[PDB]
């Protein structure tokens, strides 16, 4: 027999990349403050997870295209590995699209921040730069050509 | 000093989501195939990744919105622990959303193809069913109310 598969555009969208944090507040600093990702307050989130939200356990960010980056707080679990340039299979990076004419502001404020940079910024078709979270998961700001 | 942040819709979307795969094909099956997301040819990719694309080391797939899953040929690295169920902090799980006049359906084919369930089936607001890809990394399907 032939097994039932899923078709092109059932799967339509991603709706949301869930994170596990050692440090909420590290976290939401990051993604929120510097990264200035929208903050989803109690009352917009699942019913069931308000008050997890309520109580600072979980904290919801969001693209202005809808797409939900949801921070688990997990102060007990560790990374995969201490230094965050050791690769293993699953989950390598997540890249945000940003406006060409924002890039370089993009680069200045990870420098502002002090944020480490692990690859570029590299220039091309496109622009791209690399740096870790946090917990050592490496995010990628990238833009098309002008 | 006041450091210079990114304003909210900056970052405008996420672009693409990258994961390390041990066995490409394994995973070109998972979620190209069983999960019918559309796979990119190497000549929609950009010109950096033709060949890697052309070659099989990459693999390039998207939902219908135009978010694209990176796969990345790793053959050679390891998954954080060999146990999908052994947790850490970094990346979580991966969520895509379904018509919820679907949900079933998608249920029905993780089963038809022997993929086990990490949690669910759930019903409540929404619908969701977790389960490990090829690597082990967290797959969620979910859809919002009927
Ligand atoms: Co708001
Ligand atoms: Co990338
Ligand atoms: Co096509
Ligand atoms: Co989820």
């Amino acid at each position: 027999s032939v097994n039932s598969v899923l078709a092109p555009g059932n799967l339509r969208k991603v709706h949301h990349i869930a994170l596990n944090v050692q440090d909420m507040q590290a976290s939401r600093y990051f993604y929120g403050t510097i990264l200035g990702l929208h903050e989803l307050t109690d009352d917009e989130v699942p019913a069931t997870l308000t008050e997890l939200v309520a109580s600072g356990k979980v904290a919801n960010f969001i693209t202005p295209d809808g797409t939900i980056l949801d921070l688990f707080g997990e102060p007990e679990l560790s990374p995969p590995d201490p230094n965050p340039e050791k690769t293993f299979t699953r989950a390598y990076h997540l890249a945000f699209d940003i406006d060409p004419q924002l890039f370089d502001r993009a680069v200045t404020v990870i420098g502002e921040n002090k944020i480490a940079i692990a690859h570029g910024p590299v220039t091309r078709t496109g622009r791209g730069v690399y740096f870790y979270d946090p917990d050592g998961f490496m995010i990628e700001i990238r833009c098309d050509p002008e």
